[PDB]
């Protein structure tokens, strides 16, 4: 594969066109090798901290089984701004597996709502990140406050690396049961949101499991799980950019080159 060093200069060049910050973390479990560019730097997480949300249901889940198949209430009066799913549903409410669902892959922003309410709110949330080792997660507000993305604001944050280590103890270690593990790596799977994003920028053959944000001063970003091959090592991407003004527009483009260089670094033509 392509040479880390390299491939330091080649993200450095993609921070250069994306005229902002980018933040990424790779780690190969094939070696325990990582990439790292701003890795330890706070980026707005917009929708990316769904993942989280959906981990601590689970992990709720796996503490009182049954939860998942619970019927959660709710009006229209709740809904929030991209809410594709839950507002066909609020006659007959929905469970909460379905707005997990919901929330990872259509980043369904009501569900998302109704999810941190089952968990008793963003603090909640917050010592779900603590409890898997991530010191850096803050849930601060719910949706649709939360993609301001001030700069400098540490509202809504967290790292890059960070959020690649809790994707990993979330996806592939044991922060959840195996069922539960392999109903997030499905719901990850299942995302429809990230088409041109990481997708885009590694080889055909792979599968990609990820979760999107979206916000104001052009973030954009993108967290997955790669699967090279049946059965070969996964791979853990956490990708964050941030612009320089409120009313910038996102990089779909900066993403996608600087997955093109993670999949170099793996060995990718």
């Amino acid at each position: 594969g392509l040479d880390a060093a390299a491939a330091a200069t080649r993200l450095a060049a993609i921070e250069t066109s994306l005229d902002g910050r980018l933040g990424l973390f790779a780690l190969n479990t094939a070696d325990g090798r990582t990439l790292a560019h701003r890795s330890d730097e706070r980026f707005a997480m917009c929708s990316t901290f769904k993942l989280v949300l959906a981990g601590a249901i689970l992990a709720q889940s796996a503490q009182t089984p049954g939860l998942l198949e619970r019927r959660v209430a709710y009006g229209p009066e709740a809904l929030v701004s991209y809410s594709p799913i839950t507002q066909k549903h609020a006659a007959g409410g929905m469970t909460v597996a379905a707005l997990c669902a919901a929330a990872v892959r259509h980043s369904d922003n009501t569900a998302a709502n109704l999810l941190l309410d089952q968990l008793d709110g963003p603090a909640a949330l917050t010592t779900f990140a603590r409890t898997i080792g991530d010191n850096h997660f803050r849930l601060d507000r719910r949706e649709p406050e939360l993609n301001t993305a001030i700069p400098g604001d540490p509202r809504d944050t967290t790292t890059p690396a960070a959020m690649g280590r809790s994707l990993q103890r979330l996806a592939l270690g044991r922060a959840l049961p195996a069922e539960g593990r392999a109903l997030l790596c499905a719901w990850l799977r299942g995302c429809v949101t990230g088409a041109a994003r990481i997708r885009a920028g590694v080889p055909a053959g792979w599968v990609v499991g990820d979760k999107t944000g979206t916000g104001a001063y052009g973030v954009a970003n993108d967290v997955a799980v790669l699967w090279p091959a049946a059965g070969a090592p996964p791979v853990l991407l956490a990708i964050y950019t941030a612009r320089r003004q409120k009313d910038a527009a996102p990089r779909n483009d900066v993403i996608v080159a600087a997955a093109k260089v993670v999949a170099e670094w793996l060995g990718a033509a």
